[PDB]
Parts: C-alpha cells; sequence; structure tokens
C-alpha cells in the first residue's frame, strides 16, 4: 500500500512518472555508449516498498552510472528524520523517550523518487546528478500531515567549459520559466549552497537547480514542473558528453578527475541527505544508495593546482559560484 | 598556552612523549622503505594551538602514510562535542535564556595527540591506524573539569594472514598485560565494535585495541601504559610489512585492495569521531585530518567474492570477528 485516498492519485502518478523516465533516460544514455543498463529490483523487508536499480558499468563512454527508482513506505525512523528534508520542523511530536531523550518517535511516511549519478570515463566529460522525489507524512492517528517534492539536477566538471555550463543551466531555466520565472534564480542559488563541501570551502561542481520541501502549488502543477525538468537533462547532458567523450586527455587530467572524484565522495558521504536518508532507513539497498560513488577516486596530500591552470580555473568557480545563463 | 597548573605536567609530558614517538615511528617506517617523511608544522589560527603533520608518499613500501602530532586548545564548539568522546554527558551544561535554549555554549578545551594511518603499496601489506591522545576540559568558571586518554591501534588487511593478526594483537596484549591483564579483552572487543561499518555489516579490518574516555588510573600511570602501547606498534607492523611488502600481486588483488580502501573511506567519513572532531573544530588543518584517506579507492557495484575465495575469507572475519591470541 499505503491506501490513504486523499493524495493517492499524486502518489501513483509520480511513481509512474519516474518509472517512465527511468526507461527514457537509460535508453538515451545508452545511445552514446556501447553498453546497456542492467536491472535489479529489490524490496525493503516486506511491506516496506522497494525499488528498481538500473546500472551501467565499464562502458566506452560511461565508466559507472545508476538510475534508481525507489518507492518506500512505513515507520519513520528518528535516526533518518533530519535528512528527510531541509526543514525537519514542519512535522514533529514530543513523543517522550521513556528514560532521557526528547523530540521523535512513531510516524508513517511515504517517499517516491528517482536518483541518478553518471560518471564518464573521459576527464573532460562531466559527472552529473539528477533527482526528483515526492514525500508524504501522516500523523500517529493516521491523518495527513504534509507532503513535498524535491529534486533538481546539477553538473560536476573536472575541466570547465562555459558552453556546457551555459547549456545545462539554460535548459533547466527554460523548463522552470514555463512554470514561474522566479523559480530558477531561486533553485539555482540553492544548488550553489546545497552542494558546498563545507570543510573544503567549495562546491563539488557548478550546480544547476535544487529544490526541497516544495509544497507551493497544486501537487498536479508541481508534477508538470518535475516532468519538464526531467526533459531538460537529456538534451543538455547528451549534447555535452558527445562533444567531450573523445576530447584528448592525459594522465594528469585523469589524476585531477580522480581528485575531484574524491571531492565527490566526501560530499556524498558527509553532507548529502539523500545518502543519509537512505543509509538510515531500515531495509534500504546499500548497493543502490551507494551507486552514486565513482568506481575510482583519489586523495592527494595537500594538492594545489599550478596557478593559472585549468584545474585552478575550476577551483575559482567552485569557491565562488558564478552564473551561466542569459 | 594553557598554563593551568594542576595537570600542566601531564599535558607537557604527554606532549614530550608523542613527539618522541612521532620522530621514532617515522624513522622506523622510513627504514623499511626508501622514501622519507615530509614534515609540516601548522597553526590552528592563533592561540588555538597547532600541530606537526608528517606525510609519506610515493615510496616503495608505503603509498600514503601520515604521522600527525597535534597540540590543540581553546573554545569548544557545540558541534565538536559528540565526536570528542565515546560518552559526552560526563561534561553537561544548561543556561536558559528568555523562553529559549538551555544546553551549553562557552567552555574551554585542550587536546594533545598523535594520530597515524599507513597505507602500503602492496595489497598484501596491510593498512594500519594508531592514535594516542590526552584531552582536557575546564568549567565555565575556569576550574578543572576533566581529562581522559583515548587511543590504541588496529589492523586492516585486504588479504588475511593469521600470523599477522596474532602478532599484532599479541604485542598490544603484552603492552597492556603489564598494566592490567583485564584491559586487553576489554579494549579488543571495543576495537571490534567501534570500527564496524554499520551500513556494510562488517568492520573495516581485524581490529586490535581501542579505548576512549579513560581516566581509571592516575595520569602518570596511564602515560606509562600509553608508552608501552606505542612500543607494541613498530615491532609488529614493521615485521608484518617487511614480509608482505614483497609478496607478488595481481591486478585483481589490487582491485580488492581498492575495494577495501573504499570501505575504509566509508568508515572514516561516516563513523570515525577523530575525523569528525578535527573537521568540526574551527581552524584545524583539513589536509592533516584527511591524510588518513588512501591515495586511491574504488567502489564496484554489487561486488561479491567467489565462495571460498581468499577475498571471501576476509569477509568471514570482517562480518564476524574472532580471537588472535591463545
Amino acid at each position: 500500500a499505503p491506501q490513504d485516498p486523499r493524495n493517492l492519485p499524486i502518489r501513483q502518478q509520480m511513481e509512474a512518472l519516474i518509472r517512465r523516465k527511468q526507461a527514457e533516460i537509460t535508453q538515451g544514455l545508452e545511445s552514446i555508449d556501447t553498453v546497456k543498463f542492467h536491472a535489479d529490483t529489490w524490496t525493503r523487508g516486506n511491506d516496506g516498498g522497494g525499488g528498481t536499480s538500473m546500472v551501467i558499468q565499464d562502458g566506452t563512454t560511461f565508466e559507472k552510472g545508476g538510475v534508481n527508482v525507489s518507492v518506500v513506505y512505513g515507520q519513520l525512523s528518528p535516526a533518518a528524520v533530519s535528512a528527510m528534508k531541509a526543514d525537519h520542523k514542519n512535522l514533529r511530536l514530543p513523543e517522550d523517550p521513556k528514560t532521557g531523550l526528547p523530540v521523535t518517535d512513531g510516524v508513517k511516511f511515504f517517499a517516491c523518487g528517482l536518483s541518478m549519478v553518471i560518471h564518464p570515463v573521459n576527464p573532460h566529460a562531466p559527472t552529473t546528478h539528477l533527482n526528483y522525489r515526492y514525500f508524504e507524512t501522516w500523523n500517529q492517528d493516521g491523518t495527513p500531515q504534509t507532503w513535498w517534492f524535491g529534486g533538481g539536477a546539477d553538473l560536476t566538471p573536472s575541466y570547465l567549459y562555459e558552453e556546457d555550463g551555459q547549456l545545462f543551466h539554460q535548459l533547466h531555466k527554460d523548463a522552470l520559466d514555463k512554470h514561474d520565472t522566479a523559480l530558477y534564480p531561486r533553485f539555482k542559488k540553492w544548488c550553489d549552497e546545497y552542494f558546498y563541501i563545507t570543510h573544503r570551502k567549495e562546491t563539488r561542481g557548478i550546480g544547476g537547480i535544487f529544490f526541497d520541501d516544495y509544497d507551493e502549488r497544486d501537487p498536479q502543477e508541481i508534477l508538470k514542473m518535475v516532468e519538464d525538468c526531467f526533459d531538460a537533462f537529456l538534451p543538455s547532458y547528451l549534447t555535452i558528453v558527445k562533444r567531450r567523450k573523445d576530447m584528448p586527455y592525459t594522465k594528469e587530467e585523469q589524476q585531477w578527475q580522480a581528485i575531484r572524484r574524491g571531492r565527490y565522495v566526501e560530499f556524498n558521504l558527509i553532507y548529502d541527505r539523500g545518502t543519509q536518508f537512505g543509509l538510515r532507513t531500515p531495509g534500504s539497498r546499500v548497493e543502490s544508495i551507494l551507486m552514486s560513488l565513482p568506481e575510482h577516486a583519489s586523495w592527494l596530500y595537500n594538492h594545489h593546482p599550478a596557478p593559472g591552470s585549468r584545474e585552478a580555473k575550476l577551483l575559482e568557480v567552485t569557491t565562488k559560484p558564478r552564473e551561466w545563463v542569459k
């Protein structure tokens, strides 16, 4: 289940939206590689829900890539609450932990979303990430409480190309602008902040759009915005990878890709909430949650790119995020 | 400084000890290798203390290794706290403003310590971690609150060799048998518990000893214990490394070293308090803390060792720890 009729339409049409796009996206990535996505489907430990994971490995274009769909429901663990959304506080009960803790206990929840991470082989071809999800919570008596959408997509180059960042930001802007023109400077700036690797004083990439706890329209209207946002990814991502995958590259450009990949691990393991949520919801498939991580990464002690270099030019943008749109 | 007289001598002696070990341990590791440690001495942002970090890289025996000595003091931040100690609670504090928040704010700390992680080139040459430290706190009024010691050492093979585990545990058991025979079984199981990668259902290695929160004997006595432990290190690990450093290896054993390095990253960035503490203490040097990260790690999707393989043998010990002394 859950059967709760009040919002069940939106629940079923979001699941159906993300299953359609899982197919459509894998098919589209496959068209610029020579390898196919492999399926595996899992369940939480039953009546918990589960998902279908699609995975690509050892391609000619894509070294590793996952497009995971996840439909999950039941008891909301206290451990995982803070990583469910940005503002865990719309919610809350004082359910009194019997000796000495205050704040959290015995709630029912539902989440359904798509999660995607693609790492190309070629250092000139950027990593990317995309997510669209819907949450729902219910009061301990079984009554509605809130619901919300989240998502966005973002781009993680190791070598920067203005034309890539521009096209990526534009198409998602374009998509958001069909709904409300204030959405994209809003979700853009958010993307800039959310993927900040606090201890490194830099973002992992160059952003895109990011939103969470978004219940600000009819959920039907948020659904058509989600669909549109989905549609900005393939025309931007495919285009970008076609033009970078055959760019020439050196061992030193690989090294730097691996180092930024290390940056990517640090983000996903320390600050990423999707990851935290998943790792802390009972029964979840670790292999699926952790498909976000590259096949390889490196850490060097006290590395600084030679000055004026392209590597430094990435760090310029990653310490002070810039704009990419018109 | 701090010049607070009561426990000043211990603080200054712990320090004297850890710098002697830092020097002799690094000398030791340089001996079974043909590359030298690079020292650099850093400052926490002034009157916060500092540290002397020592990093070895790109040598014949050891791929990446650091020996960090760290003498640190000042304002204790809210966030640094849960990762100071196993059990923080022995410390306390409200102070209720207008309808608003009791818990804590301002109090003052001292930490001095040696931290170590060594990552050999050879997949058969195991990773090792070592830590001995002293921690102190003052009450809001400036009076002495607590001090304690935390520490120990553990072993992290990718390829299991029972003689290495026995040597390593034994020599550390001997160091503590000196002080009280009962500590070893206590600290040994502690080591099995702390290095568990909850989401992977397995420890990072085969452990050794770990203790935290320790003030059970008088500090003078603890310091001798801590110094006995130190000496258990080099005669195991150097003996252990001298004999695996030259075993032959395949690319596939190298891939398994890389996968087990990925597991180690997972532990460091999600569960390790020493890492948390440094990244959450203002002005601690990030490159010092995260030197514990392997130069290289890999993540493969849904990877399983073949039944009865050496690789699978690790996992038997890793998912269910065992004894190494008779």
